[PDB]
């Protein structure tokens, strides 16, 4: 990665997570306050890890396409950093919604995520407004909120997740960076829970209990893991973090996918929402509605430091 | 307690917490669905503790005053179970707000709280509407969100917390039960953080770093721990659980206090909001606004089972 | 329990377990060697717990009916300590098989169970021959090897498991003791795994994923949890510990049930193997074959010490 | 114990330990400062346990015989609280050395012991002078510094350690209290390490590897565990905590023994230093030299509170 | 390693272990079923590590010499992959016994090893028969079952264990692979335990308590660690995992050694069984009998994937 | 580092620590005994890590300037290995005090540090005399004993600590080595504790509660973190480990700093004790007195092995 250290874009999914999306304000301190956070970001992480070395603390910081150009007009721009274009299928739509800054905060204890987030609040006071804050949690043995283990397909063991999450020499000025895409999905849990397990397995493409992938013969072409694994060893590093307000019957998945090239993520989204071939849409979308969709660029630590100067 | 096993009303504060307050609906299944939960409540707890014996899982279930009489007209009524009467001081008000059912869910992992809460959602579908759901977290070494350790005054070590949290033979028909009072407080963190530590210590009545109580000579009469410790060995078992949406600058404390007699809690509230003497109000209320206030009765497990029959 | 301390008969199920059943030999040292173990049993447990206070070490020791009378002719005999009589149904049989001594060894690490067992081997050299040794393990979140959580029905939370596991003043000379019954079951995993989950749930009587008991309307009368919960608040404390040699396709459950009265266990077995009414047998027996069955008496520590004198 | 809650006198041995012995000064604040600590002692423990609920924090506080009478002339005196009288054998002497206050501080982390001790330092400033401070540590699986597991003989499993550590109705005014005796031993490690293991086992009376007690036939009458187990079910609760400055070749054991009656401890000491019969001294004293010896009274929490009034 | 990722051949020894050796059957599905496992092996590991990231799950898969040629006739063959030739000394024999597939499964919980093994059973049904299954456990602080710490000599700290366990460019077509040799040893524990510790130390070549290597002057030339450390910085990565059925008096060590070149392992075996010089055999073989001996090739993950195509 | 593996000079700070400084004696075994430790050092570490893989055991070994030349006259000498020259300011002095060997021992349990240290004592018997032994502990969330988090400035996250701690090709014969400097500081805790928090923050240069660095506008030029961060990306890897004997009112910090070049450490010391500009001394020195100061060279493991030949 040209000797550039990436942010934690190939990290495992935390036990506790905070996703914050901010929009910038037009205040006369906005650029400076954002740059203060850029300058001090790795120090804030150092502080947490020094204080709580066993709590697996991590935070990543990303920038929206318009925000990047506003904040950093002379820094160039990653080749694929452009506002996400809505993908509208015959039935489902991957919406494109606002967001200038993304913070993805993970730790073994929620109190540490809060601590970091509170300092961001203080440092960015007047410079930002909240677009979304979602709190997530690890559910059992890495299950998505629909009760199936998620993440087994992430590159690991015989592949290096950094290879798939981090920009390389194909865009050398931004090597060590990453393209991260987020979507909030709201589930129809009543309809999902009405499906027998065997039908749920056909929707997902893996066995519910033991997480073993369905055989080609058993796996339908519109299974979630069939359509989202686009092939040709093109992969991203994904979470699907549960969030919920059960008292209101609200159950969701916060999708976050880090990629060396956004083209992979976008192809996955095309396969899901349009279908390959057209109409062969992700069956899981019959139970899941995308209500946000935003692309951010996550710079290498080296670049982040330069941004803060 | 007349041989009655209490719910977990003298438990320590969890690492992760969900507070849910429901109102009952007028559906023709409402009483039956609530009774199903009553009947199966200890089984649901058994399941969690059997599956995750090291995760310190706990849930308590309580009933509002009006709800109790609606649901269980022939079961009698605890002597102090009456709708909380708002306490209006010259400056501050402890508001009285709605709530028919309370669930207080605690565990070492938020995913387990979610699991339990999702089953409550399913079992109570159509019988309830959400009044409030708040998610809390343990912050560092048991700090309240204002950065001071909280809970050291809870009866422990040389006193038995059950003695102070659980109804005894003074109301024998409900021995083993508890009166629980909840309040959501929203903090003015900007004003709080502007105070030097030494002034913050005078507001709280303990040292910030080492949690040592201020000496009588140093402790003001309007310190939080001066006014809320009402004396005569009358005590309750309290949490003040942090909650926050930092992206919106929202910082709060979810107060929950379990008592053998609500008269103690009410006297504490009088001391805080009216002052003893009048005007000697809790200085912490200059930085904290109560936005909910509700009393619930938490029956013994024995009684809970009878309620579900 | 007449002031008698029971052995660990209401303990939770260990992470690692060793079940050993010995027969006595006719050697001229047999009684003395057994008495040496009786005399030193609580010391051996003290040693383990002193050395490894966080490893949840436990061992229980029990005696077969014939063995008890051979070893201890003048100590009287528990009222229900008689060789188990085989229960033969129209289709299934709960066999009665040999065993003079039972050791049930549990800990957070298998190495500690081994340590204790090796010392028993040394102390009993020449006095015993192995009838069976089975090693078990906790499987996920307390699942039985058939993939369903087991043990949720064990008395806990609003009931005291000692009340159900320990002999009381109804047999005062043996108060603090327990009746323990063991059975090895071999499963037909191929047939079991061929069942859809919804049919598996009807066999067990609980939901597979969330361990919620089936409703009366949904639960068949021959479900495992219907037939084994005999009613009238008559209960025992059970494990169903997984064991396996997967390379040979061997999958089993080692049943062990501690009871204040063996009559409860025997009634449960009648319900399973004969049926109540006759023919209403445990559906789980269509997938599980009992290959051992033995009753042992587990004395209080006080009595155990006397036995060793 | 007359309804009196004892201090942690039957606690297990901590991972990290601080033993502090203070003498009182003649300052005109000495009694008041000591009483401040008495009054606030259980609060200081509450604070630690509230902040660090999983760190097994404990502290006990005891008073020397002369100090008790100086500080509390009108509180009466425990029947056996008298300055320890040196026990001089033909070869070895159990010395009697000064000490007015004892603090025995234990936790899973040394930093917590330090925290508590620093607050004691602050509260007692000018009122005390240090007689001894020793820091100890748990060594492997509860080994004493001579490489043998220690503490297995402590009452546990089939006996209640409080019964042996806590004063009962035989001295009702002080029920809930305890007699604690401390000795620092310095070892001749070079001589000890020169002994073959089999001879070391004869000195101790247990096997080195597996902690199994030697048989009567194998155990010499002067073995440490033979002479210190005085019989007739008279027992105390002991630690022998390792301490060392290896750079100076200094290896020691800090003995601390809590007893319901000091007469048991004193009889043990007679057996060790004089011998029963005379000359049958503890063989371990051939490798261990007592350099301190002091008796303290550890009051119940109830009494401690009264002392602080 | 030519850019090839090795299997976990330099892993530490698990807390719980399963060793399975299978023979292939002559069924018309055998090759395909084995290839299915090859193709899905890294996915099965990904699943376990995704679900249980803190449980240190690992599995390695190896092939016997004859099996390799049967299954993969056109893949070439590692230079040293040939059926192990029995080493017969004047007194002891390192036997050569059957085995086509080896699975070495390790984790912090035995239930996870079982899970993985059960899926192998299902996937290989009809294609294999069990030759041996042995379950092992970590014993105390990494002790072998003879009570001495084992594994300290494994390359680590100032050497890289992969260098010694993994084939390099000397056999480039198989770089990233490993030669693994397994032997089951049965111990004469009665004879071993009859040896004084000082003689046991001379058999092993290290001190029993502190694991310090004997000095050259003290260490006999036939000590286990003298004869098995062949010199010239030629090393392998070894376990000696305890296994036992104590009820039958059966105590064993399951030897498993991973090597970049089998020539090192074979030289070690020559030193042990024949002696260097002849007759200078491993003294530990006077207490240990080899009852199996088989060589397997453990391919890199890259190659394993190709094998499964 | 020329392919040389460094000792643990960029390790995190242990939970428990032992610092030992020895002087050599003039005995006729001194060189040989030191060389025995050199030869066996990595083996001793291997043993600890093999036995206790989860206890984060570490030890580093360093040599004083005079000692190096005495022991190893023909090995050359690191370019900056010269006896530390006392730095005397107008008010404060960084003293230079004796020491020939340094051992820095860290682990999650103090018993493991003791174990290692005891073996060093045995191996070095007669060859050394103790200059200092200090025991340290981690205090809360990595706080120095003055109650502020320390170590956040250590290179990490976006920098590699080895780059700053380890000698590179600028001194190729010693690449992989490190310069370590130790100082014992004694604090005036009474004066420190009398400072309001806001003044303490000005002395340190960070906020006490949240460890956030003071802004340039708020941070005085004589703040500890201003003067010790010398700039130009010149950094060392530091601990400031707490030690104390609270009973004597003794509170200290054991400074230890590992550096690729001692010139950085020395410049830091100049800034602290003399001031840059002169007189702009570290304000923390108004509360901290240096009582030792010694430089040691910590060789790579490769070189250490050669030294032991
Ligand atoms: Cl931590
Ligand atoms: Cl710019
Ligand atoms: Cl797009
Ligand atoms: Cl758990
Ligand atoms: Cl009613
Ligand atoms: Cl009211
Ligand atoms: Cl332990
Ligand atoms: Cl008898
Ligand atoms: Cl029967
Ligand atoms: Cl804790
Ligand atoms: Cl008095
Ligand atoms: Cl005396
Ligand atoms: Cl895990
Ligand atoms: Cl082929
Ligand atoms: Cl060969
Ligand atoms: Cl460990
Ligand atoms: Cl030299
Ligand atoms: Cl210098
Ligand atoms: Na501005
Ligand atoms: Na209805
Ligand atoms: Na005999
Ligand atoms: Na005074
Ligand atoms: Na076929
Ligand atoms: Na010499």
């Amino acid at each position: 990665f040209g000797g550039h250290i990436p942010q934690d874009v190939a990290g495992k999914q935390g036990e506790n997570v905070i996703f914050i999306v901010y929009n910038l304000t037009d205040s006369p301190d906005t650029v400076d306050k954002v740059k203060d956070v850029c300058a001090n970001f790795s120090a804030m992480i150092r502080s947490m890890r020094n204080r709580f070395p066993d709590m697996q603390f991590s935070c990543t910081m990303g920038f929206g396409a318009d925000a990047w150009t506003r904040l950093f007009p002379d820094k160039g721009k990653p080749k694929e950093l452009s506002t996400f274009s809505e993908i509208k299928g015959e039935k489902y739509t991957a919406v494109s919604t606002p967001g200038d800054l993304l913070f993805h905060i993970r730790a073994k204890q929620m109190g540490l995520c809060f601590e970091f987030a509170s300092i961001l609040d203080e440092k960015l006071k007047g410079a930002v407004v909240s677009v979304d804050e979602t709190h997530g949690f690890r559910y059992m043995d890495g299950k998505a909120i629909i009760g199936f283990v998620d993440g087994t397909e992430n590159p690991a063991v015989d592949e290096n997740p950094y290879h798939f999450a981090v920009i390389g020499e194909e865009d050398a000025d931004f090597a060590g960076g990453s393209y991260v895409f987020v979507q909030k999905y709201i589930h129809d849990m009543v309809a999902w829970n009405a499906l027998p397990v065997e039908q749920q397995e056909k929707v997902i493409g893996r066995h519910k209990f033991n997480d073993v992938e369905l055989s080609d013969e058993e796996k339908p072409g519109n299974a979630h893991n069939a359509v989202t694994n686009i092939g040709d060893d093109l992969k991203i590093v994904r979470a699907n973090m549960p969030f919920a307000n059960t008292s209101k019957g609200e159950y969701g998945t916060y999708f976050i996918g880090y990629a060396s090239t956004f083209s992979t993520t976008r192809r996955m989204l095309e396969n899901m929402f349009i279908g390959s071939p057209a109409g062969n849409t992700d069956r899981l979308l019959d139970f899941s509605t995308a209500i946000t969709g935003t692309l951010f660029f996550v710079p290498s630590y080296d670049l982040l430091g330069e941004l803060g100067e």
